[PDB]
């Protein structure tokens, strides 16, 4: 219930300028009906992939009936498979990969789901409910690959706090807390830049981006500081319009008192509706605490930085669950345009 | 507020029951001298204050202060024990380059003064840093209480009461090390463990299970950051078999019974932590002010552990009632330490 109300702005959003998104696990039980859900609601138009009568067999024994209008694509035979084909080994036969192999990959619903959004004959694609993240994000990384001036991805959650008087009603935006372990000050850059966008697109949000420490201003002078004072310099740089402050504690940032005494006119401390976090170490173990011992409600992981968006979904995703990644999907393709 | 105020009430009682001797080196600060007069009324501490005998005794007339006739106040110029704790001093500091002449000097400086009558055995406790600085504070009790038998680091734990009744106990974990070491190697972060443990005992009357976090769980994202973890767990396994320890392991891993099934099958500690151990400051600074913030928790502490006996360090903006409070850990600590 807390981000029930932004979830359903995303829908709105999705359901007022279409996405077409690509589901490559066109046989999963849950992805089918969530599917189904979403050409009911018109949130987004679905591509599914697989044998076309093994798909239809399976909607027909789900009893779906608001997927008539999905387009349903055979990885062995399709009009474009030469084309994709050609697409692949012009990004990858460099990189080691032989025309033979091409020929294989392309058969592969990940791959040749990434290489419709590529293609521009999608928008997006999510998968993961039947595929290891890394078989997921691996075809992604090769063939979509990231978006113009960024060269890492990273994952934000949507953090839906119980303390009101925190971020934007509740919610912040924090960051990676999945992806990179150990960024170095470029890369925390990137990811301050990224999360920022992610939460105009996705939360339509003004970004107050917190680039956090153990120190706020060279309170706690320390190797590791250093690069989070480099990170927010490159940060502010490479992204003039955003408001991106740092390094901080997690308190000046969320505390006006605290910002008052340790941050004297920053523009973001006080008021941070964004965290980035120095490691993976700190983003992991964070998130989670505040889930669990706040009662927070935790919204991802959502990848960030792609040229075209691509989520993953967790094993035991919900079909409710589902519906509401793509419809972020959704949101981060129109802002990816 | 109310989260922390049935386990404080229970720490005050204990030091009620067992009174320890706690020097306060700033005996002219009002905060300090106001707390001193409560902890003295209710009979929680036997309280030594260090300054002038006839300056301590104009401040506290001058606060209106009716409960601190009693207090055994040491004038740091000029009292019996002097040579004594010069001695002792150039004792323990003469191979790191103390000349006389300078130890003569630094054994009038309260701060020292203090540390010095702790570790005489003429108190069982310190506190400070209501008008010093942290660093001001630790660098005498390191140099001369130094750090308790099988232990060479000092490390900083939280009270951490939550209002998830579901986790920890009745919603209170330990977290560590949140304020004092940045980048525990293996072997620190392997005592911060058993220093922990070890405190949830004694403070909280907690029985201690200690989760070793990381991103990783028991192998999940092998990397060099999740080998340090991997480390310390063994050895603090081995260097404590008494407790029950183990890592590495996710946050949810620690606390979530269902994520303990699937992820850490067959630990003692996953889906049931009280004691969660982070693995850089980073971590613990941030995780816990978020917590606090975010969550509604409320946090006791910093607590100092792994010292020969107790010095714990004030903020600069603690209220009378957090002194009060911390004193009564200290005692609390003071009785463990003996026993
Ligand atoms: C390694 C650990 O288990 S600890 C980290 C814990 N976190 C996670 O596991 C979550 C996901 N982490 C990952 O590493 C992802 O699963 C993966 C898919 C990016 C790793 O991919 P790998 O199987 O290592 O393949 P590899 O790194 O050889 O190739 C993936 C491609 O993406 C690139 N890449 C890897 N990470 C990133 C990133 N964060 N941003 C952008 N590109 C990346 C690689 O350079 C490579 O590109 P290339 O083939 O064009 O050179
Ligand atoms: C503040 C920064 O720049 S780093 C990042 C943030 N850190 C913090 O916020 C924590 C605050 N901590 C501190 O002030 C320091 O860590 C201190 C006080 C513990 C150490 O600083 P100093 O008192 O100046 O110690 P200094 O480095 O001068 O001397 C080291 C001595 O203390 C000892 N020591 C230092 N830290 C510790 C510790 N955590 N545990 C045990 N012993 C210690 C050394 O072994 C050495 O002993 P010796 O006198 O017998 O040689």
């Amino acid at each position: 219930p807390l981000g029930s109300d932004l979830i359903q702005d995303v829908i709105r959003r999705a359901q007022e300028n279409k996405q077409r998104i690509v589901l490559p696990e066109g046989l999963e039980p849950r992805t089918l009906e969530a599917a189904d859900r979403l050409m009911a609601d018109k949130v987004v138009n679905i591509i599914l992939i697989g044998n076309v009568d093994s798909v239809k067999a399976k909607v027909a024994e789900l009893g779906l009936k608001n997927l008539d209008e999905a387009v349903i694509i055979d990885p062995n035979n399709h009009p474009k498979k030469q084309q994709y084909t050609d697409l692949l080994l012009q990004i990858r036969q460099k990189k080691g990969l032989t025309p033979e192999k091409a020929a294989e990959l392309v058969e592969n619903p990940l791959y040749l789901g990434c290489l419709i959004v590529k293609s521009g004959d999608a928008d997006g694609l999510i998968a993961g409910a039947q595929n290891t993240t890394g078989d997921v994000l691996r075809p992604a990384l090769q063939v979509i690959k990231t978006a113009p001036g960024m060269t890492s991805v990273s994952g934000t959650f949507l953090l839906f706090t119980k303390a009101k008087e925190y971020g934007k009603d509740g919610l912040l935006l924090v960051a990676d807390c999945a992806v990179i372990p150990n960024p170095t000050a470029d890369e925390l850059a990137q990811i301050a830049v990224a999360t920022a966008r992610t939460a105009k697109a996705i939360a339509d949000i003004e970004p107050r981006v917190a680039m956090l420490s153990f120190s706020t201003k060279g309170s706690a002078k320390h190797e590791m500081t250093d690069k989070v004072v480099e990170a927010t310099r490159m940060a502010q740089e490479m992204a003039p319009d955003l408001l991106i402050d740092g390094e901080m504690q997690a308190d000046a940032a969320l505390v006006e008192r605290v910002a008052a005494l340790k941050a004297p006119g920053s523009n973001v401390a006080g008021k941070a509706n964004v965290l980035v976090f120095p490691t993976l170490e700190v983003g992991n173990i964070a998130y989670k605490l505040v889930e669990r011992l706040g009662h927070a409600e935790a919204v991802g992981p959502i990848l960030q930085g792609m040229a075209a968006p691509v989520n993953d979904l967790s094993r035991g995703c919900s079909v409710e669950d589902i519906y509401r990644m793509v419809a972020i999907t959704a949101n981060q393709a129109i802002a990816a345009k």
